[PDB]
Parts: structure tokens; C-alpha cells; sequence
């Protein structure tokens, strides 16, 4: 369960459609005269490019044999949970590369990734390895890194060089890692399977390492245009794919495979979505022998790359309905907007929608599809408003069989052929009409009829875990594009066996700047056929309708009846390009068996959601997308019948932002939402320890399911804002007739939220305990996000938020807020002329809760101990972020559990995951959006052992007298005195000053767990400190108030009660500072206090090696000699810290400066110091004055610790009781430790300690 792999960073000419330029393995060299040249050309053209490649031996001479079609894709890393990897890169090209696994642990020794960590710089080497050189890297896969039993036999997950993401990613540094549960050595029936990577990446050659832009070439696995060789599956079999996006910008891929439908977690999907890292395990099974095409399917052919053949082949060893439908394409006159709804108008309406000089307008003739009663089409069926445009519904269950008889009636010949059914021959034959192909692109002529047998099978259907019907939809096909721009869609439902069948949705843009009769509309419809211009930018744009069903800018109105539990098929079938993100307004729908808030739709997709109308109200369903929605996409909902109460005070307030100063500072206004204590908005609740890291968003808005949420929401501010959440229940109050809910607080008004939470806005028994939502302003939803108003609305479950914290308090809990801040949106955005004086590009911030760059602060997690992420992105389409907890996995909740590694967050969509964190240190969240990254969207995170208190040398004098420092001294009680346990007539520090403080500096960043606390006595009075208050800085002007465990404005701690007691207190979100500061604010006669600091350093290696502990056997413990005599025996094995008795210590046989005390650990530890003693014998005091030290891998071979030049020589020891620390500032690792004693006193005499942690 070691498994070795021996990659390395290879660069390589590339054209990409050019299979087995990869035969580097072998020198091909061409001769005749040859059009390549690893630059460009012309006649192929011929890209630099750097890729991951195996080999034989850990000596690099014999690369493997690559795959066909793994084409750039480095080779899969395989491992079932408790083995361990061992890949040794070994660079070979131009730049820098690292080896960065995602969903495995490692050891920071081996994660790939440089940044701001605290690491030592051995533990650095990982971070980047140089042409030449190796890095051997350890991955660890530990059972928190393994699958669940929902989860695919074996994850998907990839590597990468992480050095520069843009780079790294644009240039080919990506292979696939396969994390699979114990039992990778199953024989699977190796007919089937086959398995093949999928890379779906985007790769920008103008801007890999090698370029100055240049193209863009979407990629399979790195072959452009159907070029992928290789992709063989077996018959009636199935083939698995481990699906993995790539990219260095946003951008989306919806990935289809021509007969074929994808089955991931356990859904039946007909495109695969994917986005930079999303990563999948979609198995597909092979029912028709044949050739297919697997292909991205974006509108703008540009995505069109992404194509690439999949050949399948033979390989060796009640009673189900039929229904008639009488179709007619038919034209027709199609009206956009016929509902007057107009006056609205500074904003877009107008353009979409009025006649003259070079508009058509709304009114667009059209061909839909058409239902008629019977084999003569000269009566047609029931309409039906709501559905505008979209032909009729076309229900089918598994088993069923529909006959479509499809009659024409148009102007240029059409056809209908659904997608979604696999099985649809003409009726009656079974072969195709003429040079037929295909029955879907062949068309249907003059007013011909043609007869259809579409069959629904089961492998159409869903899958017990998906909804009882899912969505699809037909259309012609003759030219896909611009026969669906003229209109010819409509909707087809496709279920499961044993007011009825409801909503349909169509989100569709018709851009009828395609649509045939563009022609014949602008004859009727335009003022004067001369003015053509048709490229004249506004006049294309102005039939770019973006509709939803047929309507636009609200005409489609739909009523639905309060409690009316309504199914709503939804579909995203136009022009369109971008994923949609779909809301309803005060609604939450049920998805996956989950109630989530938005709806992310890629292009020719359809999901089939299921919510219960409980909200009176009018209500908007519309885009959330920005732009659309402003360009037409809107619509109407209408619906109208037909313990504790959780309060929080809460104003949307201005203020100043920078991002983030450190490391390179204008300042921005924003408003944000923040918690007060009263009514009286005045007291304003400031935050820390458990809230620093809310950053930019609102505070946690916590309730049960079933008691009643209360907001008062104080607009301060320039404008009017709003708090909506979508889970605010308006009651049937106010009839009449349906009401838009008002919400908008004008400025200083003062409005109150008041509603029930119901079990729907509540975690599913299959989630975690507490869900999370979004809340936001929405008098101007775009504009006034990007201005700052944000928070997290977090719903617990059951009897889980209690405590008088109103928290779970079980787990610890975060939320995050990835977004892309445009302050050119932002209201506030022309009182930010502040600055001096034509791009935007500084006015843009890519960060996680509003800081960028590693600036976010608050993130401190104990060492194990469930730990729950909710995840938010807002906005733009640009904001398709994909984040990371690098080293660490988490688990995601939906109807069953899964594992992952990176969430692909997608705008309005709010997660909620949980991880445990493994390893202890200082860990980066990143987007791997290798674009957004370096553009600043990362932070960290620490996770700390709870287990790492001790004392930072305070009473041990460790603390040199220097560090301490007060305000007013008494006389000669100095605050160098502060030092527990300090004894004899003046011991303390004191001062009769009321408001005083006394400050340590602990020399560099630290995490202090507690603080012991004491004073002294003066005769036969007691003074001490009852009552004191603590401050801490990082940089040294920067305190902030330890308002520790939220408690109140501030904690107040309780000091002693005497003299002698020592007072722990515990700073339980500990203290992560430098300058820590008390301040007393209740004392007994005087201010007077003697104190240690119980704490750790960042890395949490301060504890012992376990030489006092006996943890490391005498047998570890070895020396060059050891005096002994009769009734002596000073052997190594006993020179431990404290040992006591006969002979405790280690003697060398002889006193001389060659010999040496050694300690072998075994295994790799971190060493950060050494305490060293010396003992009292035989009355006579022996020690070692002054030492060295020396470290080892193997125990042949050593190196001196050297330091600022020539050898440290360390202090240690001037008598034969004290023990002192000798902290290790380049901190060693190693498996070796030897103590070489120099100057000694008497005789050399060790007893010692080892401080440090585990490594490897
Ligand atoms: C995979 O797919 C298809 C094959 O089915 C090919 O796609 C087209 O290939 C042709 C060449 O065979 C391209 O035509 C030429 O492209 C040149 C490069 O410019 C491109 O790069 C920029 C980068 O931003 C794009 O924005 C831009 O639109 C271009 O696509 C142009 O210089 C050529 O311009 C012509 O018109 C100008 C204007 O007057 C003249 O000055 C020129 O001399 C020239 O006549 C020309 O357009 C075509 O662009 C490709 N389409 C797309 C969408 O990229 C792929 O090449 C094929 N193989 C791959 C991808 O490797
Ligand atoms: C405000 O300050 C208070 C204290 O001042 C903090 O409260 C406790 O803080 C720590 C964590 O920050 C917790 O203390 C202990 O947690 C350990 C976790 O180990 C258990 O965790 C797993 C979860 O996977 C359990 O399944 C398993 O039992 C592990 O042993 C344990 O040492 C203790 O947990 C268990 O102890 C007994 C078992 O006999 C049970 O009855 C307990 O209910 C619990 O299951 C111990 O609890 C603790 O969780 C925190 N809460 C407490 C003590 O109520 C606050 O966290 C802090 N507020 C913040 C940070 O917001
Ligand atoms: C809000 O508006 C007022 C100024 O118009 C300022 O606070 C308010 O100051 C007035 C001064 O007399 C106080 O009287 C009250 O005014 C409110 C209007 O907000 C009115 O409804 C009451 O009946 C009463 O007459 C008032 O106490 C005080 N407002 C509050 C809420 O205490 C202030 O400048 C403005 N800004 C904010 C943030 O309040
Ligand atoms: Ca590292
Ligand atoms: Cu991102
Ligand atoms: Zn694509």
C-alpha cells in the first residue's frame, strides 16, 4: 500500500489535433523539409506546451507508453484509502514546477503550494521545484479521504502544478488522481468499464508559460476538432468516465454524447455541466453499436473544439399507454408583450419593444408548433395561455409509446424530433426514407406528413433517486439554430409508472436576427425596407428577445392558488451561451430531494423542481443573471387563496473598505449589513474571535425550524435598502388581490420582519444540522449587492442552536462569500473620485468576504472537531468559482452523502459542507479558477492542537525581562517582576495607576491558549488583580478588544481572588498575536499581578518529544559512552528531563568535547528546540555549559546546525537544577538528534527534553 510514481515535467511540441507528437519516448525526427517549429506555422502550426509524464525507474532513463487518447493528461495516480503515494517529480523544462494533489492529505512537506504558511523552508522545497532537481512528495489518503457508500467506487480528482495556476493549467501540468475505497484490485468484468479520462480543458496558449495574444483552444484531453483517438467502449456494456474540467478563466462546457445519456451520482443527466474544476464520475452504457459524438454544445461555436468521437463496438465474451398527438409546424404572428404593461421605462423596455425608424419591436412573425384533434389539421386542439410559444406537451412514461404524426404548414421545410428518447424510427418502417443518416436532420417538405414511433424505454427514464418525471423537449432539426430562433420548441415530460401534469418554463432567448422570416418581418414591420443596416449593432440586438415562455418584460403573468402544491418544469433552450441562475422570489423549491433557492441551468438543460405556493404574494420568477433579466426575462407569480421567537436588530450601514492594504491603498464606501443590541440603534454589538472572519457580510441570523424569526432592520445609509432573505413568509393578510410584497425601507425608517420557519426552509434528515441561506438587499439586486449588503441566514435543525449562544457551539462554523466586487456597480462609486487621476481592472476585487489576498482574517479551527463550511457566491456570470480547501476534503449533504475536494460554487446557490481538519498548521482556501486566484481570491486557514498549551517561558525567564512593559510602575514593583511563582520582598508587578496595562511581546506570531495569573502579598495585605480585561496586536498598533466566545462587548475576566491562587483562564477562540496586553479593571488595593502565558507557536510543535514521558524507550536513547561503576550506572537512557535517583542522568565515560548524546525517533519529527539540564550528585553539581547539535536521516551521515554563519554553539545550563529551552530557529527535521557538549562544570551531565511534532 505504497505506491511509487515517478513523474516528470516534460515539454513537448503540440498542435493538438496532431495525435503522437507524443511519441517523445522515441526521436521522431522528421526530415523532408518539414512544417513544424515549436513556436508557430501555418501548415498545422506547433505550440510549446509542458505535460506530466511517468516513468520505469526512479533514474528517469525510459518514459512509459502514454494511451491514444490521455493525450496531454498526465498519468492517473491510483490509491485505495490507507495506502500511501510517493511520487518523485523530477523537472525537466524551462520554468518551475510543483506536484499539488487535490482530496488527498498531505504533509506540507509535500503540498506543492507556496504562500504566507509559517513553514519552514525545508518544508518549502515542495512549494517549487526547480529544472533540475527532484521532490520526492508523500500523499497520505486517510479514511476522511476516501468515498462514501453513495460514492462511485473511485473518486475523481486531479493534480497539478501549482506554481502559476494560469501558467501551469494553460500549458499542461494536469493528470488525473483516483482516490478509490479499500478494494482497488476487484476483478471488474474488464469488457465493460474500459474507463477513460475525460480532460475537458480550455487551454490559453496566449498565456502559458511559453508565449509573448494568440487562441484558445478548447481541448479533449488536449485534441481540438474530433481529433481524440481511442475512445472504445464495448457493446451492450457500460463505460465509466472520470470527468475533469480545466480552465484558467471562468467559462462553462455542456457536454453531450450524441445517443447517449450520462448517469452521475445517481441521475439520469443528458449533458454533462461543467466549469473549471468540476469534477464527475458519469458512467454511460453502449446500447447501439456505432460511432457518437461526444461534444460541448454552446452556442458559439467557438466552444466546438470540445468534439471528440466515441466508437462502440462488439468485443468477445398499467399497461403502457400509446398516445397520438396531430402536430403542425404552422407560422404564426408571435407577440412578446401583449399584456400592457409599459410605463416602466428608464430602464430597457423601450428598445426591446417599439416600432420605427429600424425596430420591429415585439411583434415577430413566427413558426411554432401547433396541436391539432385529428389526421386532417383543419381544427386544432386545446390552447392553453401560460405556455405561450411553446408547442404542445408531450407527456410519455417509461414503457409508453408516442405517435407523432407531424404535419408542416410553414415556408421553409421543418421536421420534429425530440431529444431525450433514444428510440424514435419512422412508424411502421423501420429504415430511413432516403440517403437518411438520421431521422433528425432529415426534413419534411411542401406539407407532407411524416409518422413517428417515438418509444420511451427505461434507460430514458429517471432513477428512483431523481423526480418522478424530468424535463426534456423537442424541436426541428433541419438547422438546429436557427429553426429553434424561429420558434420550433416545446416541451416533452418523461416519467415513471404507478392541475395533473403542470407549470412548463421556458427560459429562452430567440435571437430573431436568425429566425427565417427576419426577412419578412422587417418588409411588414419597418418603416422603410431601405434602412437595412442589420449589423447595425442596436437594431441586431433589438430582436434579440429574451424571453421566457414567449413573453417578456413581465407578459408572462402565471396564477397559481395558495397551498397549490405545483411541480414546475423548467427549460433553457435559446441563443443564450451562459448557465441561467433561476429564483422565484419568497419561494424555495425542492431540487435534488433538497430545498435549495436558485436553480443553475446550462444552456439546452432542464431540471424538474417541486414547491408548495405557502407565500401570498406577488412574486417574480426571473434570471438573477444581471443583465438578462434587465434585457427582458422577467415574469409573474400571483398566487392568492382561492419555541422561542429569535429577534435580532440589525441596520444596513456605510463605511470604508479597503480590501485589504498588506503587501500592495485606496478605500472604497460601501454598506453592510451589521448587528446591533437595542431597538435603540446605538449600541452596535462590534464583533471578533468567533465573527472576524464575517468580513464584508452580515451577521449569522440563527433559528430553529419552528420557532419565528424576527428581524428589525434600521436603513442608515444614503439610499433605501432592503432585507429579503426568500424565506421571509408573508401570512394571507391584505386581499383584493395579490400584492407585491413592499419590503424597501426608506432611509432611517425602520421596518420589522416577522415570520415562522417551516420545515422546508429547514435541513432534510439527510443534510447537517444547520442549513444555510442567503439574505440581501433588493431594491436594486445587482447594484446593491456589489455596494456590500450580504449575510448568512443560517436554519438549525431540532433541538441543535441553543445554549444562551443561540449557536450550535457542537461544531465549529464559518461562512464564506466568494464574489468578484465591481465598484464601478456600486452606488457608492462616484463618491469614490477620492482617489487621483481609463480601465477598471483596480476598481475590480476577487475576494472571499470581501478581502483579497490572503487578508481575510478570524479562521482559527481545533485540531479535530467537525468543522461546517457555508459557502456563497453572488453575481455575474463571470462568478462560477471553484473552491478548495487545500490539504483538507470535505463532505457535501443531498438525500445521501459524498465526498469532494473542490465545491463548484455557482451564483445564488448557498452550500453547506463539513469537514474534519486532519493535519495541523496554517492551510489555503483558494478558487481554482487559476484567473481568479492570482487575482487575489485566497486566504487561510489554522488549524491548531488543542493539545499544544504550555508555558511561553514567562516565569521560566525564557521571556527576557526586555518584553514586558506597563504604564506606571508603583517603585521598583517593575513589571520585569511579573513572573509567576517570583518570590521575596518585591515579586510583581503593581501599580497604584486606576487604569493601567501590562504587555508582553512574545518576538513573533503566537497562539496563546490561556493565562495564569497571580500577585503578590506586601506584609499582611493581599493585592492582586480580581478582574482584568485583555488586548492583543499583531503588528504592535492594531489591538483589538479579546471580546473572546462573543459573550458580550468584550470579554471581562476574572483575576485572583489573593496572593498565592493562580487563575487559568483560557482564550477558547485563542489568541493568535504578538503583543498581548492586560488590562486591570478591578483590584485589591493595587493593580499587582505575577503571570504566565499557557500557549503554543503557530505550527503547534512546542510540546515535548516525550523524554520525560517515557514515550521514547531507552532503547531510542544512545551515546558514545557512559560512565559506569559499581554502584553507578549513568546510561543514556536515562538522561531524560527531571528523571530522579540513583545515577539519573547521562555521564560519558570521560569528559571530553568529542563525545555526544543521541536520540533517534524513529521516524522524521520536526525538532524546534531543546530544554537541556544538568544534575545534583554525590552532593557535587555537574552540567554542560555551552553545546552543539547535530542532525541526521540515516545515522551515517551528519550535519552541524549551523546559524548566521559558523555553527551555533547554544547556551544551556549554568546550574544543576534549571532546566532551559534552546528553541531551534531554523527548526530541524530529521529522524537523528545528537547533543555534543562542549564546556561543561564538574562533569558533563545531561538530562533533556525534545520540543517539536511529527513530519514526513
Ligand atoms: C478546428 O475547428 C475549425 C475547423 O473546422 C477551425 O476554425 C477556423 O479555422 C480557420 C482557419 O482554418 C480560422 O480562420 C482564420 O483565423 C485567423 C486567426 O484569427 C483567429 O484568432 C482570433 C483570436 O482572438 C479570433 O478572435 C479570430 O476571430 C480568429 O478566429 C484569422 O487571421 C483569419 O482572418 C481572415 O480575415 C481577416 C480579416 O480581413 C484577414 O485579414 C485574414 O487574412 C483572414 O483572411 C481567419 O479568420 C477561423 O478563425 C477558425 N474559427 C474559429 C472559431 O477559431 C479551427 O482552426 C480548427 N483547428 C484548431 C482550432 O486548431
Ligand atoms: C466557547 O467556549 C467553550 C468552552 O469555554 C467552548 O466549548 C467547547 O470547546 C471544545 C471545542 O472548541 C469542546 O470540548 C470538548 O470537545 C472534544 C471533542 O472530542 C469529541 O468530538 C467528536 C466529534 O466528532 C465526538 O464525537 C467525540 O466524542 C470526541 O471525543 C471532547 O473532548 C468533548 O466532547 C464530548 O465529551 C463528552 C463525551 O463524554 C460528551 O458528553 C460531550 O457532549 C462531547 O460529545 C468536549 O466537549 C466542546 O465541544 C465545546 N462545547 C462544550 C464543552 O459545550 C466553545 O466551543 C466556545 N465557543 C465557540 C468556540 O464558539
Ligand atoms: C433620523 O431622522 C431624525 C431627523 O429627522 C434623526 O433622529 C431623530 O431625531 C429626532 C429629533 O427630534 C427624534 O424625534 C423623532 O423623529 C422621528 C423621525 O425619525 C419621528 O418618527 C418621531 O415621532 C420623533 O419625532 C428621534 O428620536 C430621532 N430618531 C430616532 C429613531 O430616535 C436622525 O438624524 C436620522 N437618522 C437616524 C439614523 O435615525
Ligand atoms: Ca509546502
Ligand atoms: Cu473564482
Ligand atoms: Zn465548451
Amino acid at each position: 500500500a505504497i505506491r511509487r510514481y515517478y513523474l516528470g515535467a516534460v515539454e513537448l511540441s503540440w498542435d493538438y489535433r496532431q495525435s503522437e507528437l507524443l511519441r517523445e519516448l522515441h526521436v521522431d525526427t522528421r526530415f523532408p523539409a518539414t512544417a513544424p517549429g515549436a513556436l508557430p506555422l501555418g501548415p498545422s502550426v506547433l505550440y510549446k506546451k509542458t505535460v506530466f509524464v511517468e516513468f520505469t525507474d526512479q533514474l528517469f532513463s525510459v518514459a512509459r507508453p502514454r494511451p491514444p487518447w490521455m493525450g496531454l493528461l498526465g498519468p492517473t495516480i491510483q490509491a485505495e484509502v490507507y495506502d500511501t503515494v510517493v511520487v518523485t517529480l523530477k523537472n525537466m523544462a524551462s520554468h518551475p514546477v510543483s506536484l499539488h494533489a487535490v482530496g488527498v492529505s498531505f504533509w506540507k512537506s509535500s503540498e506543492g503550494a507556496e504562500y504566507e504558511d509559517h513553514t519552514s523552508q525545508r518544508e518549502k522545497e515542495d512549494d517549487k521545484v526547480l529544472p533540475g532537481k527532484s521532490q520526492t512528495y508523500v500523499w497520505q489518503v486517510l479514511k476522511e479521504n476516501g468515498p462514501t457508500a453513495s460514492d462511485p467506487p473511485c473518486l475523481t480528482y486531479s493534480y497539478l502544478s501549482h506554481v502559476d495556476l494560469v501558467k501551469d493549467l494553460n500549458s499542461g501540468l494536469i493528470g488525473a488522481l483516483l482516490v478509490c475505497r479499500e478494494g482497488s484490485l476487484t476483478r471488474e468484468r474488464t469488457q465493460n468499464l474500459h474507463e477513460f479520462v475525460l480532460l475537458f480543458a480550455v487551454f490559453d496558449e496566449g498565456k502559458s508559460w511559453h508565449s509573448a495574444a494568440q487562441p484558445a483552444m478548447h481541448t479533449v484531453n488536449g485534441y481540438v476538432n474530433r481529433s481524440l483517438p481511442g475512445l472504445i467502449g464495448c457493446h451492450k456494456k457500460s463505460v465509466y468516465w472520470h470527468v475533469i474540467g480545466m480552465g484558467t478563466s471562468p467559462e462553462v462546457h455542456s457536454i453531450f454524447l450524441e445517443g447517449h445519456t450520462f448517469l452521475v451520482r445517481h441521475h439520469r443527466q443528458a449533458s454533462l455541466e461543467i466549469s473549471p474544476l468540476t469534477f464527475l464520475t458519469a458512467q454511460t452504457f453502449l446500447m447501439d453499436l456505432g460511432q457518437f459524438l461526444l461534444f460541448c454544445h454552446i452556442s458559439s461555436h467557438h466552444h466546438g473544439g470540445m468534439e471528440a468521437h466515441v466508437r462502440v463496438e462488439s468485443c468477445a465474451e398499467k399497461h403502457p399507454k400509446t398516445w397520438v398527438h396531430y402536430i403542425a409546424a404552422e407560422e404564426e404572428d408571435w407577440d412578446y408583450a401583449p399584456l400592457v404593461l409599459a410605463p416602466d421605462d428608464r430602464s430597457y423596455k423601450s428598445q426591446y419593444l417599439n416600432n420605427g425608424p429600424q425596430r420591429i419591436g415585439r411583434k415577430y412573425k413566427k413558426v411554432r408548433f401547433m396541436a391539432y384533434t385529428d389526421e386532417t389539421f383543419k381544427t386544432r386542439e386545446a390552447i392553453q395561455h401560460e405556455s405561450g410559444i411553446l408547442g404542445p406537451l408531450l407527456y410519455g412514461e417509461v414503457g409508453d409509446t408516442l405517435l407523432i404524426i407531424f404535419k408542416n404548414q410553414a415556408s421553409r421545410p421543418y421536421n420534429i424530433y425530440p431529444h431525450g428518447i433514444t428510440d424514435v424510427r419512422p412508424l411502421y418502417s423501420r429504415r430511413l426514407p432516403k440517403g437518411v443518416k438520421h431521422l433528425k436532420d432529415f426534413p419534411i417538405l411542401p406539407g407532407e406528413i411524416f409518422k413517428y414511433k417515438w418509444t420511451v424505454t427505461v434507460e430514458d427514464g429517471p432513477t428512483k433517486s431523481d423526480p418522478r418525471c424530468l424535463t426534456r423537449y423537442y424541436s426541428s432539426f433541419v438547422n438546429m439554430e436557427r429553426d429553434l430562433a424561429s420558434g420550433l420548441i416545446g416541451p416533452l415530460l418523461i416519467c415513471y409508472k404507478e392541475s395533473d401534469k403542470r407549470n412548463v418554463i421556458l427560459f429562452s432567448v430567440f435571437d430573431e436576427n436568425r429566425s427565417w422570416y427576419l426577412t419578412e418581418n422587417i418588409q411588414r414591420f419597418l418603416p422603410n425596407p431601405a434602412g437595412v443596416q442589420l449589423e447595425d449593432p442596436e437594431f441586431q440586438a433589438s430582436n434579440i428577445m429574451h424571453s421566457i415562455n414567449g413573453y417578456v418584460f413581465d407578459s408572462l403573468q402565471l396564477s397559481v392558488c395558495l397551498h397549490e402544491v405545483a411541480y414546475w418544469y423548467i427549460l433553457s433552450i435559446g441563443a443564450q451561451t451562459d448557465f441561467l441562475s433561476v429564483f422565484f422570489s419568497g419561494y424555495t423549491f425542492k431540487h435534488k430531494m433538497v430545498y435549495e433557492d436558485t436553480l443553475t441551468l446550462f444552456p439546452f438543460s432542464g431540471e424538474t423542481v417541486f414547491m408548495s405556493m405557502e407565500n401570498p404574494g406577488l412574486w417574480i420568477l426571473g434570471c438573477h443573471n444581471s443583465d438578462f433579466r434587465n434585457r427582458g426575462m422577467t415574469a409573474l407569480l400571483k398566487v392568492s387563496s382561492c419555541k422561542r421567537t429569535r429577534h435580532y436588530f440589525i441596520a444596513a450601514v456605510e463605511q470604508l473598505w479597503d480590501y485589504g492594504m498588506s503587501e500592495s491603498v485606496p478605500r472604497f464606501k460601501k454598506v453592510v449589513f451589521r448587528e446591533f443590541a437595542d431597538g435603540s440603534f446605538t449600541q452596535p454589538s462590534y464583533r471578533g474571535e468567533l465573527n472576524k472572519h464575517l468580513g464584508l457580510l452580515g451577521p449569522y441570523i440563527r433559528a430553529e425550524v419552528e420557532d419565528n424569526i424576527m428581524v428589525t432592520f434600521k436603513n442608515q445609509a444614503s439610499r433605501p435598502y432592503s432585507f429579503y432573505s426568500s424565506l421571509i413568509s408573508y401570512p394571507d393578510d391584505q386581499e383584493q388581490g395579490a400584492e407585491p410584497r413592499h419590503n424597501f425601507v426608506q432611509p432611517n425608517e425602520t421596518r420589522t420582519y416577522f415570520w415562522k420557519v417551516q420545515h422546508h426552509m429547514a435541513p432534510t434528515e439527510d443534510e447537517f444540522d444547520c442549513k444555510a441561506w442567503a439574505y440581501f438587499s433588493d431594491v436594486d439586486l445587482e447594484k446593491d449587492v456589489h455596494s456590500g449588503l450580504i449575510g448568512p441566514l443560517l436554519i438549525c435543525r431540532a433541538n441543535t442552536l441553543n445554549a444562551a449562544h443561540g449557536r450550535q457551539v457542537t461544531v465549529q462554523e464559518f461562512a464564506l462569500f466568494f464574489t468578484i466586487f465591481d465598484e464601478t456597480k456600486s452606488w457608492y462609486f462616484t463618491e469614490n473620485v477620492e482617489r487621483n487621476c481609463t480601465l477598471k481592472e483596480n476598481y475590480r476585487f476577487h475576494a472571499i468576504n470581501g478581502y483579497v489576498m490572503d487578508t481575510l482574517p478570524g479562521l482559527v479551527m481545533a485540531q479535530n472537531q467537525r468543522i461546517r463550511w457555508y459557502l456563497l457566491s453572488m453575481g455575474s456570470n463571470e462568478n462560477i468559482h471553484s473552491i478548495h480547501f487545500s490539504g483538507h476534503v470535505f463532505s457535501v449533504r443531498k438525500k445521501e452523502e459524498y465526498k469532494m475536494a473542490v465545491y463548484n460554487l455557482y451564483p445564488g446557490v448557498f452550500e453547506t459542507v463539513e469537514m474534519l481538519p486532519s493535519k495541523v498548521g496554517i492551510w489555503r482556501i483558494e478558487c481554482l479558477i487559476g484567473e481568479h486566484l492570482q487575482a487575489g481570491m485566497s486566504t487561510t486557514f489554522l488549524v491548531y492542537s488543542k493539545k499544544c498549551q504550555t508555558p511561553l517561558g514567562m516565569a521560566s525567564g525564557h521571556i527576557r525581562d526586555f518584553q514586558i512593559t506597563a504604564s506606571g510602575q508603583y517603585g521598583q514593583w517593575a513589571p520585569k517582576l511579573a513572573r509567576l511563582h517570583y518570590s521575596g520582598s518585591i515579586n510583581a508587578w503593581s501599580t497604584k495607576e486606576p487604569f493601567s496595562w501590562i504587555k508582553v511581546d512574545l518576538l513573533a506570531p503566537m497562539i496563546i491558549h490561556g493565562i495564569k495569573t497571580q500577585g503578590a502579598r506586601q506584609k499582611f495585605s493581599s493585592l492582586y488583580i480580581s478582574q482584568f480585561i485583555i488586548m492583543y496586536s499583531l503588528d504592535g498598533k492594531k489591538w483589538q478588544t479579546y471580546r473572546g466566545n462573543s459573550t458580550g462587548t468584550l470579554m471581562v475576566f476574572f483575576g485572583n481572588v489573593d496572593s498565592s491562587g493562580i487563575k487559568h483562564n483560557i482564550f477558547n477562540p485563542p489568541i493568535i498575536a504578538r503583543y498581548i496586553r492586560l488590562h486591570p479593571t478591578h483590584y485589591s488595593i493595587r493593580s499587582t499581578l505575577r503571570m504566565e502565558l499557557m500557549g503554543c507557536d503557530l505550527n503547534s510543535c512546542s510540546m515535548p518529544l516525550g523524554m520525560e514521558s517515557k514515550a521514547i524507550s531507552d532503547a531510542q536513547i544512545t551515546a558514545s559512552s557512559y560512565f559506569t561503576n559499581m554502584f553507578a550506572t549513568w546510561s543514556p537512557s536515562k538522561a531524560r528531563l527531571h528523571l530522579q535517583g540513583r545515577s539519573n542522568a547521562w555521564r560519558p565515560q570521560v569528559n571530553n568535547p568529542k563525545e555526544w548524546l543521541q536520540v533517534d525517533f524513529q521516524k522524521t519529527m520536526k525538532v524546534t528546540g531543546v530544554t537541556t539540564q544538568g544534575v545534583k550528585s554525590l552532593l557535587t553539581s555537574m552540567y554542560v555549559k555551552e553545546f552543539l547539535i547535530s542532525s541526521s536521516q540515516d545515522g551515517h551521515q551528519w550535519t552541524l546546525f549551523f546559524q548566521n554563519g559558523k555553527v551555533k554553539v547554544f547556551q544551556g545550563n549554568q546550574d544543576s537544577f534549571t532546566p532551559v529551552v534552546n528553541s531551534l530557529d531554523p527548526p530541524l527535521l530529521t529522524r537523528y538528534l545528537r547533543i555534543h557538549p562542549q564546556s561543561w562544570v564538574h562533569q558533563i551531565a545531561l538530562r533533556m527534553e525534545v520540543l517539536g511534532c511529527e513530519a514526513q
